[PDB]
């Protein structure tokens, strides 16, 4: 118990350098401040469910996730999904509270580091669909500090 | 799981004018940010229990409860009460992040009430002992707003 809990933070950002699939997924573990990010075309039930099996497979089973009152995040589908896990799902909390800040914080410092590397490598706009995937792993390692 | 999961945070807080028994635990369910605070003539596992039980009597049985590295939290007999009762117990976070800013403003919060009541009353050093309780309850319900 010496520890956090293993509670994640998922959420959708739009990073359009990174069209077609636009919509980057983003879960921060609060245990280990460590990111996980997968790329999508659209925000659907079964984009938050693909990117959470990834996520699984890099953090491991958490206890619970915190996500917004999303409708892919709310659908049946999704209930299910989680249930079929066993994972908790959970909200934002009271007392003038928002959504919840830290997933919020690792969005942009997540679209600062692809501007970054991308601009560094020539990318003044949109990535070429061939150097997404990979620089996307590499803003994640970043990121990740490791 | 529309809501928020019930976790609580609970710490000690010393209060001078509450003196002999000048040490206050808190607790902070940060679900419904609802607050209960005890009154403790020492900071020890068996103070740490008899608040809890009493916050279990007010709020209900949590998931899990967030506290320091505290030896009141850490020793085996405490450990052993929260097995007991089948709450996980749990840590702060990392991230350059404290031990749990919630709890630490109700501790604020908390002694500034009791301040403004005591003084309001004629006590400008400590609450006379026959006194305490019921102003100790009466800057519980006043925190809770309702
Ligand atoms: C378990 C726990 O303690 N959680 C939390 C601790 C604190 S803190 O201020 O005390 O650091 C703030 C929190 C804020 C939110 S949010 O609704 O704004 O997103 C959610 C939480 O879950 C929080
Ligand atoms: C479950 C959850 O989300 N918890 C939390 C959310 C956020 S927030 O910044 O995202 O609001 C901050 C938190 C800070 C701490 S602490 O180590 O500083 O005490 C602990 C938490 O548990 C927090």
């Amino acid at each position: 118990g010496l520890g956090p809990l293993q509670i994640w933070q998922t959420d959708f950002t739009l990073e359009p350098r990174m069209a077609p699939r636009s919509w980057l997924a983003v879960t921060v573990d609060t245990a280990s401040s460590a990111i996980v990010v997968t790329q999508h075309g659209r925000v659907t039930s079964v984009a938050a469910q693909h990117h959470w099996a990834t996520a699984i497979a890099v953090l491991g089973r958490p206890k619970a996730i915190k996500t917004d009152n999303g409708s892919c995040f709310t659908s049946k589908s999704t209930r299910e999904w989680l249930a079929r896990w066993g994972i908790a799902h959970t909200t934002g909390i009271p007392g003038n509270s928002q959504g919840q800040a830290m997933v919020e914080r690792a969005n942009r410092l997540l679209k600062d580091k692809i501007r970054v590397l991308a601009e560094g490598d020539g990318f003044m706009k949109r990535i070429p669909t061939s150097k997404q995937g990979e620089l996307l792993a590499k803003a994640m390692y970043a990121l990740n500090h490791f």
